[PDB]
RNA sequence: ACAU
DNA sequence: CGATGT
């Protein structure tokens, strides 16, 4: 129905797809950046997605926060619910890093609690997230 | 189809 | 136009 203005917005943006990998984090309100993701060699869009939902949710936790994260993937969304990233991805040398860093984010979920409601970005109604990549 |  | 996903 309507923005919910004080909340934290993520995004994946990349290189190629799979290729470069980085997200960031904003405050929906102002655009503030939060938090930005150093680009990683070899991703999928998705992974990304995810991981930057698992650094929101960190990154809240760590301040105390019960603001809500908005993203735009619905993929993302549901692997943070499950616990669980999905990705077709090849493990290989190349995409090691990706891999690791996907294996410790469902690490931590499955070790941590949280209350914060990860929400859906209605694009269609409200144009691009705030976090995207132009 | 939907979401990227 | 292709790829990542449910
Ligand atoms: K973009
Ligand atoms: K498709
Ligand atoms: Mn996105
Ligand atoms: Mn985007």
């Amino acid at each position: 129905e309507e923005i919910i203005w004080e909340s934290l917005s993520v995004d994946v943006g990349s290189q190629g797809n799979p290729g470069i990998v980085e997200y960031k984090g904003v405050d929906t309100k102002t655009g503030e950046v939060l938090f930005e993701r150093e680009p990683i060699p070899i991703g999928t869009n998705n992974m990304g997605e995810f991981l930057a939902i698992v650094h929101g949710l960190r990154y809240l936790k760590e301040r105390n926060s019960r603001k809500p994260i908005y993203s735009d993937s619905q993929t993302a969304i549901k692997w943070v619910k499950d616990k669980k990233a999905k990705s077709t991805l090849v493990r290989n040398e190349e995409t090691a890093l990706i891999w690791k860093l996907v294996d410790e984010a469902e690490e931590w979920l499955n070790t941590h609690t949280y209350e914060t409601p990860i929400l859906k970005w209605q694009t269609d109604k409200w144009g691009e997230i705030k976090a995207d990549y132009g």
